């Protein structure tokens, strides 16, 4: 693997190091935090299921 042969090249460390900003700022971790909140809540209450909508006009 030399004089380019391989596919990688010198943008490929830039691009896993685009990765670890990406997972330092955790950003998709507060979205979990914020769904978990949500069923705490329970405000949709569409846990509950029965029939289909039959007993309901």
């Amino acid at each position: 693997g030399s004089a380019g042969l391989q596919e990688k090249e010198r943008e490929l460390e830039d691009l896993k190091d685009a990765e670890l900003k990406r997972l330092n700022e955790e950003r998709h971790d507060h979205d979990k935090r914020e769904a978990e909140r949500k069923a705490l809540e329970d405000k949709l209450a569409d846990k509950q299921e029965h029939l289909d909508g039959a007993l309901r006009y």
